[PDB]
């Protein structure tokens, strides 16, 4: 019982996670970014709610209060970054009561960071890799790249699992050599609890343009097509990482 | 006088280049990826044709002949990489007489390379940066990242201006340290002539998911919205690079 809201439409960006969930044989309801969500039965019957490029204004205030209560009673909640997540440009989730249950502080000014140079997903601490979301993935052998994120900060009682390290390489024409220098870092995946529900904030996107190299993570390809969506072909480690994220939040 | 074919639709990926061209005050015609192109007035009146995720099967054999003759008579042609460019998966341009005028050899089997780790665009030689396309861009100080490319090879009489250098960083949780090792390199931008026309083969995409960090290249932002397309917000250097590429090919 999963509700996925946003990423424009199935025929566009939502096709990625909808396709992943179809390949996992999960059942889900889907709401596109231009359709609203009100209090009631559709919201009531979920065990996992995923908000990704779904603007705050799409939810009525009473829908938000229902969701908040449901998460405290055990429902999983995950937010995935994008231009209409967190604060973004039209996300505005900092202005909602849902901010109280998310494990990150959200800015009240534009929080979008777009990377024109290489940025790697890296575990936050040496034992972050023991977390079920991070297990059995090649963080050391093959750190994946991301394209951007919303700038968010872990709350005091939250656990940061992944960072994003920004690199600013330079190239010498004369010597034919690239110099790697590191420049900034940002929280990338933060998890926590609200009552008996689990919550996760992923700062980057599951779909373009911010998902970046992560969408192709691995040496193999996973192909799928959610009903109503375009066919996808994506990395095996991409599928595995998002599956482990959503399974943990859902307490699968 | 510009004809731009492919990248699905204006409301989706074609909005990027359409938005750039609108921001440059250029006029253009546009054909979506599902719409065929036959011999006609629409093709005849052009000075620049851009093919980008436009499958070979959409162009009639007579249209291909018209386009080849026009290019040899002075019309510029640019192919931009993607899954339905070059050979790709459904591109199949190697099968066409258009292959004759392009400045690269196109494979007869899947040529798609997707980068899950950092890949940098780099000038191919010391004097490449003197080429009009590459002038006044910070190739040394800020080499941009791309997400993938079609594997293509420069024809003998053509000039390779940019390479893509594949990096395979590894991360040590113990040392808190990233080690940067490079691997392969691929042609990224190859230019030539066919009769009196100029031709260009860019191996990566102008739009997601392969354009990667290049779409955000620069410290500043360009905003635009082509008629019928979505609003875009992209890098200043991204705009400048694609403008210079297309102006060179068009002899603008
Ligand atoms: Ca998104
Ligand atoms: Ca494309
Ligand atoms: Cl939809
Ligand atoms: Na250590």
């Amino acid at each position: 019982r999963v509700l996925y809201c946003g990423d424009t439409s199935l025929e566009t960006a939502a096709g990625y996670l909808a396709g992943l969930m179809t390949s996992w044989q999960w059942e889900f309801d889907y709401i596109p970014s231009h359709v609203g969500l009100d209090v009631g039965e559709l919201l009531a019957k979920q065990d996992l709610v995923i908000l990704s490029d779904y603007p705050a204004e799409r939810m009525t205030a009473q829908a938000i209060d229902q969701l908040v209560t449901m998460v405290k009673a055990g429902c999983g909640l995950v937010m995935l970054g994008g231009w209409e997540s967190y604060h973004g440009l039209g996300g505005n989730w900092d202005q909602t009561l849902l901010a109280e249950v998310l494990p990150v502080d959200i800015k009240s000014a534009d929080d979008r960071i777009n990377f024109d140079q290489p940025t790697l997903a890296i575990p936050a601490a040496i034992n972050s890799v023991s977390h079920p979301i991070l297990q059995n993935l090649p963080w050391e052998d093959r750190p994946p790249t991301i394209g951007g994120l919303n700038r968010i900060a872990a709350k005091a009682k939250a656990q940061t699992l992944l960072m994003a390290r920004v690199w600013r390489p330079t190239f010498s024409l004369e010597h034919g050599k690239t110099t790697w220098e590191h420049a900034d870092h940002h929280p990338l995946l933060v998890v926590g609890e609200a009552g008996t529900g689990r919550v996760a904030a992923f700062a980057s996107d599951v779909a373009p343009h911010w998902v970046g190299g992560l969408v192709d993570w691995g040496d193999e390809r996973v192909t799928s097509q959610a009903p109503g969506a375009g066919a996808i072909e994506v990395g095996n480690l991409y599928s595995q990482f998002f599956r482990q994220m959503l399974e943990w939040v859902a307490k699968s």
